[PDB]
């Protein structure tokens, strides 16, 4: 047989961002429901809460930043767009902190089409 074991645990959020994420995951789970059942796919099958607790966390306003969030696979990011979308506008609207994640780019100004 084998013999399992558990794991160390972090202390509560700081009420200063643990707010800031907790109205916010709220509003990301509805827009994932609102999703699933466009794409016909149960509210668990689009995205688990997993994910969604990242995306609330790191906050990714760009699908860039969301791939590199665990659980979602290279491309299915894009599909979860209106999930991203909602945060770059809470946080817009809020000018509250995104992106915070820890290998970000630069902005030398792209050009192209």
């Amino acid at each position: 047989g084998s013999s399992g074991s558990s794991g160390s645990s972090q202390p509560v959020i700081s009420a200063q961002e643990q707010e800031t994420q907790i109205v916010l995951y709220g509003k990301l789970v509805e827009a994932r429901q609102k999703h699933a059942n466009k794409m016909d796919v149960p509210p668990a099958i689009l995205a688990t809460n997993k994910i969604l607790v990242d995306m609330a966390k790191m906050r990714p306003t760009t699908v860039e930043n969301v791939k590199r969030i665990d659980g979602v696979s290279e491309g299915k990011a894009a599909m979860l767009a209106p999930l991203w979308e909602v945060i770059k506008h809470f946080c817009q609207t809020n000018s509250v902190q995104t992106d915070l994640f820890s290998s970000t780019k630069p902005q030398s100004g792209p050009s192209s089409g």
